[PDB]
């Protein structure tokens, strides 16, 4: 599939950055013809066939399909799509009160501030999980606050550069996100489904109630061996005061095989957030 070949800058002006990983840049712009605001993404291209820099197109093609499916208030949107030779542009709905992960650093929340913002993360992914969408690189990086100065933030889920359908119940292919957050199966090199995103649910609602992370090694490698081995634990200092309740749907999530593990539907009717 191809993109809009014009020079984005005849169409749009950008701003201040608003971020940057190993292969995306994404800048504040604003639309010259309406005045409205957006985030640009621009991902590099890889260059040759073989390279290593750069993300490959069928790897770009599919995170733009996937993100032209997506309309709900909890997830990224996508505007427009262009292109050059050296990057695919995307121009990206603008949500500008930062990551979940600088306002939990700026600030461990109540039970009922983390419950404010898993709720939307259920719901975001209950719409993902829906249409068979796995994100597969859920942290708190890649949740972003519409405003950051309000007594519950809300926020949309971005970056669907590991994303894909699952139309078999799983996939096999190279797919690998942050150590501190991927679920047993990936570790493993072992089929994937929707079943990922949930252990990594599991994982941010244990920073979110403690501020620590739960598999947290020295090294990658040692991460890594945690995750495998489901090797956390409740300390007391930082949840002696948390409901059982809390912890129990933490529990039911960070669980090795992915059959036993609560979908997301599960998650939704969990006593700790069924109304
Ligand atoms: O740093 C990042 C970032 O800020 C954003 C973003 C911010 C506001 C938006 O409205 C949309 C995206 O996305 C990203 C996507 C990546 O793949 C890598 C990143 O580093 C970021
Ligand atoms: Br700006
Ligand atoms: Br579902
Ligand atoms: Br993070
Ligand atoms: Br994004
Ligand atoms: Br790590
Ligand atoms: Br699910």
């Amino acid at each position: 599939t191809v993109f809009r070949q014009e020079n984005v800058d005849d169409y749009y002006d950008t701003g201040e950055e608003l971020g940057s990983g190993q292969f995306a840049v994404v800048k504040k712009c604003r639309e010259k013809s309406t005045g409205l605001q957006y985030a640009a993404k621009f991902i590099k291209k890889r260059r040759t066939k073989s390279s290593r820099r750069g993300v490959s197109r069928e790897d770009i093609e599919r995170e733009v399909s996937i993100l032209k499916e997506i309309q709900h208030p909890n997830v990224i949107t996508l505007h427009e799509v262009y292109e050059n030779k050296t990057d695919v542009i995307l121009i990206l709905e603008l949500v500008a009160g930062g990551e979940l992960f600088d306002f939990l650093a700026e600030k461990s929340l109540t039970e009922e501030e983390a419950t404010e913002f898993l709720k939307q993360i259920l719901n975001g992914v209950y719409y993902l999980h829906s249409l068979q969408i796995a994100h597969f690189d859920l942290k708190p990086e890649n949740i972003m606050l519409l405003d950051r100065n309000v007594p519950k933030p809300r926020i949309k889920i971005i970056d669907f550069g590991l994303a894909h359908k699952i139309d078999f119940g799983n996939e096999f292919k190279n797919i690998f996100g942050t150590p501190e957050f991927v679920a047993p199966e990936i570790v493993n090199y072992e089929p994937l489904g929707l079943e990922a995103d949930m252990w990594s649910i599991g994982v941010i609602t244990y920073i979110l109630l403690s501020g620590a992370s739960p598999f947290l090694g020295d090294t990658k490698q040692e991460t890594l061996a945690n995750v495998s081995a489901v090797n956390y634990e409740f300390e007391d200092e930082y949840f002696s005061n948390t409901s059982a309740l809390a912890k129990d749907f933490i529990r039911r999530l960070l669980v090795k095989d992915p059959k036993k593990r609560m979908t997301i539907q599960d998650s939704l009717q969990h006593p700790w957030i069924k109304p």
